[PDB]
């Protein structure tokens, strides 16, 4: 029986689809600062799921973290395309960083999903803090990066005449901008253009800015980010109760062939990461993009380590 | 091959459930006044399933409604716990003739979903609107009740640890009050004892307090009510598919016995209401609350048909 903590839990997005997805027996905690938080595990509790949900709010997730197998921290502000972001990365890594603290503390042996943005310098500052700790398991430290795949995976198949569901691309590298890399050359039976190439690369890197756009800067990508964070989940859960051939793309601290923190596929397992997969064969676009981003990407890492280290 | 919009998708659980269930070669629309509403359709349009998605605000919501099979009217302000029910009556009367004018002009065929509260009068509402434009169909017109069986599933699965799927209470009358009637006297397997009947009656009939009084004031049931929206619009889609054998519990026109408008099982089909069942064999308990109902029911219906008529 597998029980997952969701720190964050915002509108509940991610909490009606654990709560309607996780397998019978699980457990399911919300906490949040928000008040309303407790209600919105009550409102959960009424949908017939054989999945027990409660929900906390205060300044303590203690509670919510008590034999949790896996957490998945989606807590601060939401990424925005266009917003002025003065102030939000001192926020959102603030809180990354209480709220590893509590899940050092608590839940140690848990598998842990960063999803609070930017994704490529909170998660080492929740490595950073692990550490400090003295609980650091690289095994289980994910940045949650899955939204990135979906995404490619949509616009693969319009473009290219698919089943949605049937297309499965790798994205590697990190969660931002030029630093998300979409290996588009390794789609079975499918063929781009350089164009075509240069085109969706830049559209799944900018995927984000289309929501913010439609909505007339009026909110960000809740629903799909909500949707990707659960088949992250779900895919951690499954691995952990042990099904075989379980394999996400995520953020992870690596061998460090191109950097500390590194987003790669992988095999899940009943102890986090059971194995780190090669990338694989690279076009030339593929391996230039990649070399082209790692001075950002080693930026952002070094940015985390300086805010829990100094 | 089929369409299902959603009038006034809100924050879009019902949406978010929709995208992820509809069987492939969906489409769904979305609608309403937000002006957020075209990036929540971008958003969902996001996640890599066979269910084109698209989204508009403004105050026309014909776009929404061409070649639609199946409407879903959650517009409107959400009902709760002690409030002034001419407030409810004074937003939502008026939004639901509006909206409804709107489909007997665009896609008058269609199945038609009533979620905005006040169900029991929203739906007498929307019935003189059919007729008045000469398109009214009984068969495609449904209050969804759905909220108040799962609700009645969770809590009797609980009370008789029973797996929470397993249970499925008929639950007849109307949705708002004493017009809830849960038939727990056939409840295949489990008995219960006269005081657990009145207790549960009682909780099924208040299930929405719980979430408001545990939100302290600060919201509603919005998951829950998506959930049990999105159970009610799946099984709409597979009855006018073809799918045999779906059978739920609705608000329709149907022979009068109690009232011009009354919840009972329904086997859907390829036109909508392919038979209203029978209520069965009711307990003394369940006699008496269902004669109790009558006045209420009556009155709620009126209400709705005088609205129009006047």
């Amino acid at each position: 029986s597998m029980k997952v903590a969701n720190l964050g839990a915002g509108i509940g997005a991610l909490a009606l689809l654990l709560k309607t997805q996780l397998p019978s027996g699980s457990e399911l905690s919300l906490y949040d600062i928000a008040p309303v938080t407790p209600g919105v595990a009550v409102d959960l509790s009424h949908i017939p799921t054989a999945v027990k949900i409660k929900g906390f709010s205060g300044e303590d997730a203690t509670p919510a973290l008590e034999g949790a197998d896996v957490v998945l921290i989606s807590a601060g502000v939401a990424r925005k395309p266009g917003m002025d972001r003065s102030d939000l990365f001192n926020v959102n890594a603030g809180i990354v960083k209480n709220l590893v603290q509590q899940v050092a503390k608590t839940c140690p042996k848990a598998c842990i999903g960063i999803i609070t943005n930017p994704v490529n310098t909170t998660v080492a500052i929740a490595a950073e803090v692990l550490k400090k700790a003295g609980v650091y398991d690289k095994n289980k430290l994910f940045g949650v990066t899955t939204l990135d795949i979906i995404r490619s995976n949509t616009f693969v198949a319009e473009l290219k005449g698919k089943q949605p569901g049937e297309v499965e691309v790798p994205v590697i590298g990190g969660h931002s901008g030029v630093t998300i890399l979409p290996l588009l050359s390794q789609v079975p039976g499918v063929s781009f253009t350089e164009q075509e190439v240069a085109d969706l690369t830049k559209r799944i890197q900018n995927a984000g800015t289309e929501v913010v756009e439609a909505k007339a800067g009026g909110g960000s990508a809740t629903l799909s980010m909500g949707q990707a964070a659960a088949r992250f989940g779900l895919s951690l859960v499954r691995a952990l109760q042990g099904e075989q051939g379980v394999v996400e793309c995520a953020y992870v601290e690596g061998d460090g062939q191109y950097a500390r923190f590194f987003s790669q596929p992988l095999l899940l397992g009943k102890n986090g990461v059971e194995e780190r997969k090669s990338i694989g064969t690279l076009s030339a676009f593929e391996q230039n993009a990649l070399e082209g981003m790692l001075d950002t990407l080693k930026k952002d890492i070094a940015l985390g380590e300086e805010f829990v280290n100094k």
